[PDB]
């Protein structure tokens, strides 16, 4: 078995091998990328998303959010209060200011010393979830908004054709701003690209030891736990990797730095925080080993989790008998 340790595998493509992407994504898992839930793509030096950002400041944040946390420094839940709405110059002036900027500190682990010590004592504004793409149209290779779709994906693997449709989304972030604990809806892959700015630290636990941390998460968030038997797809839960290594949980942690991808791959728990300013690009996609994963996923039907019209086909598809209740969850 390959990386039977599930270390976070980091790739180096040619510019040969970076232009088929389902075959590059089928090499990593190969060589048992998958198995650590998270894999770093350093794209061939020749390659570019676009010619320059020099002219991004007047895309709209129509709802930032500002990540408000509650609990202690390495067990908390942060709840979005939605803000005014701003442009990314004024979302990038904001992040710059003294309240918001980054502090000052040695390297890449001080600085995550600092944020699991202070974050719950600040508020920081994330713009996320923006529908569009930074990628240039000409950028053949590892754009995300011409990837293959997931409904075409299923409809390959599986002959059925469904409605919805597949799109790239924008993260505009500054220092502190926190993604909680969670797998992709209905465990699929992401795919995610840091355009500019600077780095996201992420921390993700093994595929194979995801029910590892649900069973934590039951025993941390246990009013949440009652409410919903997936309250994890809520997106709103932290744990620290103090509190992770104090409780057995197998992990790993990586740093993401500006023109580099990340893939998260089925079931592959995730979290983690931007150190300053950044820009991301993020999608989901599938291949065919996702399918059996899709089947499992967990759902939320207590409603909180509320979640896009395309996943409503999948889980008629590939999920009939939860669909019902799910759906009365949806509406
Ligand atoms: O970058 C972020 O805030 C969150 N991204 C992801 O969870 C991802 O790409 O799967
Ligand atoms: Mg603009
Ligand atoms: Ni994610
Ligand atoms: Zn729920």
């Amino acid at each position: 078995a390959q990386n039977p340790n599930c270390n976070i595998m980091i790739f180096h493509p040619t510019k040969e091998e970076f232009n088929d992407f389902d075959k590059y994504i089928a090499y990593m898992e190969s060589q048992g990328a998958h198995r650590a839930g998270l894999a770093k793509i350093i794209p061939p030096k020749e390659w570019k998303a676009r010619e320059t950002y020099d002219n991004i400041s007047e895309i709209l944040i129509a709802t930032p959010l500002q990540q408000v946390a509650s609990g202690r420094a390495g067990v908390f839940t942060q709840y979005h209060k939605k803000k005014k709405a701003m442009t990314v110059g004024e979302y990038r002036h904001l992040a710059n200011s003294k309240k918001y900027q980054t502090p000052p500190h040695q390297n890449f682990e001080d600085l995550e010393r600092k944020y699991w010590k202070n974050r719950i004592y600040n508020s920081p504004i994330y713009g996320a979830d923006i529908s569009g793409s930074l990628f240039d149209e000409n950028t053949k290779q590892w754009n995300l908004g011409h990837l293959g779709t997931i409904q075409d994906l299923l409809e390959k693997e599986c002959g059925v054709v469904i409605e919805g449709v597949n799109t790239p989304y924008l993260y505009f972030g500054m220092w502190k701003t926190t993604f909680a604990w969670h797998t992709e809806d209905m465990d699929l892959y992401s795919i995610n690209y840091l355009h500019l700015g600077e780095p996201k630290t992420w921390y993700v636990v093994p595929p194979e030891h995801g029910q590892r941390l649900e069973r934590l998460a039951r025993e941390l968030f246990p009013g949440s736990s009652r409410g919903c038997g997936a309250f994890l797809r809520h997106k709103v839960a932290l744990i620290s990797p103090t509190v992770l290594k104090e409780n057995g949980i197998p992990f790993n942690r990586i740093t993401q730095e500006a023109g580099e991808f990340m893939v998260t791959f089925p079931y592959g728990y995730h979290a983690g925080f931007n150190h300053g300013f950044n820009c991301a690009e993020a999608i989901n996609f599938a291949t065919p080993r996702w399918i059996d994963y899709g089947k499992m996923a967990s759902q939320c039907s207590c409603g909180e989790a509320r979640v896009t019209f395309s996943m409503d086909a999948f889980v008629r598809i590939l999920q009939p008998e939860r669909y019902d209740l799910w759906k009365r969850g949806q509406d």
